[PDB]
């Protein structure tokens, strides 16, 4: 019943081999203007920031320049106009948010590296992906019998990001499905809880709701799963990579970083990939190959949303009185900090790479983020190129740095007090969206299914008129309550509770919620 | 330079003043330096992008998925995305709408990232259209799904990072692996058949590629071509259109007249090709696709080779002979075969916005046909819209300052553009072998026919800096550390004009370095 307002008309836009006069173009560029102003001010749908009034006074300054951080972030290079010195002080913040060691060190194989992203957290995901298939495939890295030591196999909860299906794709990356198919293929350690046949799942499992299914679950990756699988695969003598999400897409969880750490050392200790020799490439001689020590596993933190915020959340938990607040739900400790003990090498850090989009939590005008890891993962770049005068380190070439503007210009303007602050008021406007939901229900007598994780800044529930999804930019998910089967479909849509979420938008929401017309049914 | 003691960022934030000190310093540096940047293929004027545009720096903008799909995250630019892929599809002789019921109507998308991400993106639909992986769904021979790629010594480094990614092998790595003895090309060096690591560039007067044009050599592309291609493979090649260091452009419709009658003749042009088993049965399921893709690396090129052909075509009408021929490299390019049908030979082209339109970040165009698109790796609810492109959110801003751009410009405006910049081109060259007979010193100036750039010797590392100067070493005879060279160059962008050419020129001319000349 409500309105969205007009989308853009194409004919506006269309770029005649003449050019548009002064006033065609000041119309249409209004036009986009009345448009996005109107979605932003309504968008709660997505993991999306909207607020940035301070951003584009500051920084609205900078758009006559053509910047390019072409290039490591350590070096200059040739191209002058860049950002670089910007880049490293917001790669320095996040370093000590996440526990690395500072300051980055090429000589310091423990140390922090990292940079900063053109795309979103698709190009730092693809990027530790790409990073994760090298190091353990054995290709050779900056500083100096059994089949399956250089194949590595992939795991990650069903409620992973399909960035990882694409970059997968892309690297030729094997997921531990793919490979129990192909080799494995009547091996498979689980038992499928609907059909009861031991058919290897496409995902690792995430844990049940309860449905006894993983549909109205958590979002959460089923640890004891994931162990039976890397124990699978291991024992065989592979490699291992495994992706947690902190923060997930559609849940909002947090995968239990350190319970999956604490599970899995025991089985990387056991077969042999806490330390191991590696074969990275030969030559001519009487001998052959090269040989350096690595590990056999790599962990993964895909943080694109959560890595933004875990860190304030748990300050927080820390300290509560002196941030006057506990947080409702505990946070799986997940960072460069993380470190284990072992039963013979000493104690591990057990996190290898992170990734976080800055146009989620922190906001931004276009996609951006941080890839960081350690210096000691760093692989050999693909080509020497004279003409950047900076190592080729990344995954893009011309980089952004229009965007080391953006975050640093915001993480200027909080204190570490502000960050909690900020998260503390999302996590309790949650909190209260799924109150308001659950109340409607009783009011209204209408079915809601409203679910919210615990200790997540967002809520599901189910998918109203086109019309209101339309206007305030609901995100949709469809749902098979019995997997394989049609018939059981549900349509949920999500709301993120951003820190430019507040409760009157919140409450506007709820109050055309009550109207909409799917929604009385 | 800039101090990161007044950019570090303490956990108790930063007042307003110490804020505005720092940004004030990021200013003035990049002020300075965006005024003298003549070293990189990078347009550096946007004053009217600023004002036009500022205004939409409060909006989170996303284009979340394919730009011809509506999505769920509202605050998109996919309307203006698509104004400007129409224009450049025009521009380009691509086939218009956008159809998914159209084979051969144009599909194509803006980058997040520069043309990194487009010839990257490329190369993976390139790698899974010629091995054989499912196409997009519409509204013997033991090589046939081993894929060879092919470019020339003069192409940029983001094809060995993609080569790298993707696992794509190289003609080079495929004929060391593969055919270790069999090389059809000698070496002009050694006089041995060893594989070269990319495809010859032409010839300079050394007989070798350092002091060539840049351009790849079409006898010894053809002769590797052929190579693989009788064994069976299907084959990928990257043509640069304004390459890197030189700004060569590949003569894209000479490869493509000599590599027809090969792919004709190996049963490349219709070929059957198994893409997997049916659900029911192990019965391997074929449709036709060709067994050849030709990318046009035209980062910068594709941004202005339109217009310059456009002026070669009506000379008169627009007051400018071009002094060199540029390259048909499109997707109008069509040859006749042998039995005078007709096929189109481009499958697609990369461009950066940044370079010769200009942007403040990274962005640019990849664009192919609806016959080509791969299905998507998965198929995801939550953004609305099939995951069709490299990036996952993808920079809807991009759309907007390219729009801006092209809407103030007419066709004649942007002939009047790269006329002004291969003038200043022929001009600066000019120049400097004046200053070689002034000033009695050797500069090694240098500039292929119909380039925006002029190569020469590295100056002080001052000049270098002040200007932005791009650097490259070249050894005179390969792999003799004793014969390198270190060169710069100068980019004509449409920012740089003459008054900033004579002033670098006046620089040189006191330059410590090109005076001190052994
Ligand atoms: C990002 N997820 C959302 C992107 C739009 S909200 C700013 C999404 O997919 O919702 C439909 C995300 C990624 C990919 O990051 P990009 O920055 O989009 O490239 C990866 N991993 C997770 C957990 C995400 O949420
Ligand atoms: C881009 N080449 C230059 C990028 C800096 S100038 C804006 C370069 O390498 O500087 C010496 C280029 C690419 C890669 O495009 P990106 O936009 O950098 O990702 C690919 N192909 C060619 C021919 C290029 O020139």
């Amino acid at each position: 019943a409500v309105d969205p307002g007009p989308e853009l008309d194409g004919g506006d836009f269309a770029l005649p081999e003449g050019g548009l006069d002064d006033d065609r173009r000041l119309r249409a560029l209004d036009a986009v203007d009345e448009y996005l102003t109107r979605k932003r001010k309504h968008l709660v749908g997505y993991a999306a920031t909207q607020d940035m009034q301070g951003t584009a006074l500051d920084l609205a300054r900078f758009m006559p320049n053509n910047i390019n951080n072409l290039g490591d972030p350590f070096q200059s290079g040739g191209y002058k106009p860049n950002t670089k010195v910007v880049e490293r002080a917001v790669l320095d913040y996040y370093a000590k948010l996440w526990h690395a060691e500072r300051p980055h060190d090429p000589a310091d194989p423990e140390s922090y590296w990292g940079y900063m992203l053109s795309m979103g957290s698709t190009e730092g995901n693809m990027y530790a992906l790409w990073n994760a298939r090298d190091y353990l495939s054995g290709k050779a890295l900056i500083q100096p019998r059994n089949p399956n030591a250089h194949h590595p196999v992939a795991f990650y909860s069903e409620d992973t990001h399909y960035s990882f299906a694409k970059a997968v794709a892309v690297l030729g990356v094997e997921t531990f499905h793919a490979v129990g198919l192909e080799k494995y293929a009547d091996e498979c350690p689980l038992v499928d809880p609907v059909t009861g046949l031991r058919t290897w799942p496409t995902e690792v499992p995430s844990r049940p709701g309860p449905s006894g299914l993983s549909w109205d679950g958590p979002g959460e990756i089923d640890v004891d799963a994931l162990a039976v699988l890397v124990e699978f695969f291991a024992a065989k003598g592979h490699p291992v990579f495994v992706n947690l999400n902190l923060g997930s897409t559609f849940k909002g969880a947090h995968d239990d970083v350190r319970a999956v750490c604490e599970r899995l050392l025991p089985i990387f200790e056991r077969h042999g990939l806490v330390q191991r020799e590696v074969v990275y490439g030969s030559c001519p001689q009487t001998g052959r190959p090269l040989v350096d020590v690595r590990r056999g596993f790599w962990i993964h933190v895909d943080g694109a949303l959560g890595a933004g915020y875990a860190p304030f959340l748990r300050l927080a938990a820390e300290d509560p009185e002196g941030y006057g607040w506990t947080p409702e739900a505990e946070l799986p400790e997940f960072d460069f900090g993380l470190r284990l003990p072992t039963a013979g090498h000493g104690e591990v850090d057990m996190v290898s790479s992170i990734a976080m989009s800055g146009h989620k939590w922190a906001g931004a005008p276009w996609p951006c983020g941080i890839y960081m890891t350690k210096v000691k993962y760093q692989i050999s770049p693909p080509s020497q190129p004279d003409y950047i005068g900076a190592p080729d380190t990344t995954f893009a070439g011309s980089r952004n740095g229009f965007s080391p503007l953006i975050l640093w210009d915001h993480l200027s303007r909080y204190s570490y007090r502000d960050q909690v602050e900020r998260i503390r008021e999302a996590q309790e406007l949650a909190a209260y969206l799924e109150r308001r939901l659950t109340a409607m229900e009783r009011e209204l007598g209408v079915e809601l299914w409203p679910a919210r994780t615990p200790g997540a800044v967002t809520v599901r529930f189910r998918k109203p008129s086109a019309e209101l999804v339309a206007k305030w930019s609901l995100s949709s998910q469809d749902v098979l309550m019995v997997p394989g089967d049609e018939t059981t479909r549900r349509s949920y849509v999500h709301v993120f509770v951003m820190p430019s979420v507040d409760r009157a938008k919140l409450d506007a929401l709820l109050a055309e919620l009550a109207e909409d017309p799917v929604i009385l049914g």
